[PDB]
């Protein structure tokens, strides 16, 4: 048997943010059985938590329902939530595929309401497919240049000259579906508070509550087109028009060509907790 | 004339990695002057970009200062990273004599930093030679079976039981002579994080910096007997002991019996440009 929870990952309240499901004690699952398990579930991913191999806290394995990932940034906040339960240390090293990640928990009478993360450092280019895109969210422009950044999935940015165009968007979700391996992260805002909407066929996703691995590009984007200084906290509100709010803090420290932290921080709460019978 | 660049592959930091020289616009070189150019460059490749033949963005040519190679992994990872200075394309399909090799590029504020190739999938058997290897190298045994797989050139690895014993090693250089047309690699580690040192007289080096064409034999080396599992990465550390440290990435997805792809990737930095008077 194993016992797993479901955390709200960017959620403090339960029913907001992104679940997660989180499976301990996980050693003696083989990575096709997490695979099913992730299936079964249809959480758009699990995560089971290994012994560690490199040094670190645990190893975690991410899958969504169809196939693992390298890096994922609101399961690792959800798994490392989840974590903090079973342990008293103040900072977490999960190894993953892309290396080991530290966290920082912070907890209120031992239970971790929150932690930060450095994320891999990613990089960017011009998307090159404007008025493909443009016409696909329904939209003549971008304020910002329209780019794409890689930190193991691609996330493409689109700046909206206000939070209420950014509501009104209705995408043809059929014409985005000709963008393969990325998602398309629509974005509005001022100063520290930003609003985002992310919408993914090629990920599975009509619209997504809390896209963490977009996050540190969005403070990178923002930083590089000079609404932010690199260095300087945002926060980003995604999830609202489909009723997960999700809070998301990003921060990039360094400078474009130099980028030495890429730090990405939330709350996270339980929904559930249960034991499946293998 | 000619404008070339020497590209430090697997490598962030100039004098880390591999050095390759890059000569552009190299369709007025006859093969002969191509060979004189890589004899007076003296490293231990030169490549030369040439228009494309078989509907690719380049064909790539590799020299040794002796003799033309059919594949290659840190030239050829150089190349592209040089090349990408030249494009704004995501993607970059360098073709050569083993074919069309694809390469993902990653920017950062235009700057190519790091790219992943498909290499050619291996083949490999027991070398059948233990005891005379393990002599030579002056060791007793092997950890893992001490296999030889060809991609073009040919590798062998030999496992330590430790990276400390790794390093210790001090090889019989006369009698490594007697193994020829082939690499002798050692490694050890665990987990995502192995190291490597490669020493081969045959292809005329004492120690490697960067064994590009060897990090993806590893992978495999390492998933077929048990240390790793097909589709994982991991991370391979080189060329520590002779101050040019190397960081090579590499995974080997399928199974033994049917490799689906062998990824390898690394970063690369300018060490420096110049013009020939040829």
């Amino acid at each position: 048997m194993h016992n797993y929870v479901i955390i709200d990952a960017f959620a403090s309240v339960p029913l907001e943010g992104n679940p997660v499901a989180v499976f301990f004690d996980a050693d003696d699952l083989p990575p096709a059985q997490m695979q099913r398990i992730a299936r079964e579930m249809n959480l758009s991913e699990s995560t089971f938590v290994l012994k560690p191999r490199n040094g670190g806290d645990a190893l975690i394995r991410i899958f969504t329902p169809v196939n693992e990932l390298p890096f994922a940034g609101a399961p690792l906040l959800g798994t490392a939530i989840a974590l903090g339960a079973h342990t008293d240390n103040h900072r977490l090293y999960l190894e993953t595929q892309m290396g080991t990640i530290a966290f920082e928990l912070e907890r209120q009478n031992g239970s971790v309401i929150a932690a930060s993360m450095d994320q891999p450092i990613p990089t960017w280019t011009a998307l090159g497919r404007d008025a493909e895109l443009l016409k696909a969210l329904g939209i003549s422009d971008s304020t910002f240049p329209i780019e794409i950044y890689h930190n193991g999935p691609r996330h493409v940015f689109v700046g909206l000259p206000s939070i209420d165009a950014l509501s009104a968007l209705h995408p043809d979700h059929r014409a985005l579906s000709n963008f393969h391996d990325m998602a398309i992260n629509c974005f509005a805002g001022a100063g520290r508070r930003w609003r985002s909407r992310m919408f993914s066929p090629a990920y599975g996703v009509v619209e997504d509550a809390a896209t963490g691995s977009a996050a540190g590009p969005l403070a990178i984007h923002l930083a590089r087109h000079g609404q932010i200084e690199f260095g300087q906290p945002v926060e980003i509100l995604q999830g609202v028009e489909i009723g997960r709010p999700s809070l998301m803090f990003a921060k990039a420290e360094g400078r474009a060509e130099q980028l030495t932290r890429v730090e990405v921080s939330g709350n996270g709460v339980t929904f559930g907790r249960g034991t499946i019978v293998l």
